[PDB]
């Protein structure tokens, strides 16, 4: 029996999105996508993690949202690749944040990612 | 900010399902559905809850699954009549369990539902 803790609504996680000006990268075992067309916005990163004994375990899905609620980036596992580590997640988030910040966006991370950043 | 804690995968929560023999009922601002055709199966109730300060807040979605993974029951909030109580939820779960058990199914609930049953 697994469990999942997420910042996102079901609709936020299921919603289709695509990039005006796609930028993709792959760091670790994680696909990183973001829209290069997004500039001068406030963005929040929200995540869905699996959880074991109240401890965050594995990143399932991360999406970047503007204030209008639009999706502008995503970090997700590739099915055809093995599992990722904590440092793979932190590296991937750092790539997404740096990409967004290069277009003068202000990015903050959700409470759940804030706990994942340091948790033993 | 509200987060969500769930026993279900994204696919499990978004999958379309239908009753061979539809049975539908409303109690306490909650819509209860179950397939009257299902008998002699092993069923687990899984749920999605909002969470505030590590405390389970409100039921978002409950679905009943056979060992094989078929959805055979659901409890969901009414679209625009929010505000169901803890007692409303427990009563709706009891109605669903009693209905499934009267068709000779064995029913158990997820650890998240079990926590919600008692939490102050």
């Amino acid at each position: 029996a697994s469990r999942y803790l997420t910042d996102m609504t079901l609709e936020e996680m299921s919603r289709d999105w695509f990039m005006l000006m796609p930028k993709q990268k792959v760091a670790g075992s994680l696909c990183i996508r973001m829209d290069q067309a997004i500039m001068d916005k406030n963005i929040i990163l929200k995540a869905n993690f699996s959880v074991i004994f109240d401890r965050l375990e594995t990143l399932i899905l991360l999406r970047a949202f503007t204030e209008e609620g639009a999706i502008v980036g995503e970090i997700s596992p590739l099915p055809s690749l093995p599992g990722h580590t904590d440092e793979d997640v932190k590296n991937a988030v750092g790539v997404l944040i740096g990409g967004l910040e290069a277009n003068d966006n202000t990015v903050r991370v959700s409470e759940t990612l804030q706990r994942f950043a340091w948790r033993s």
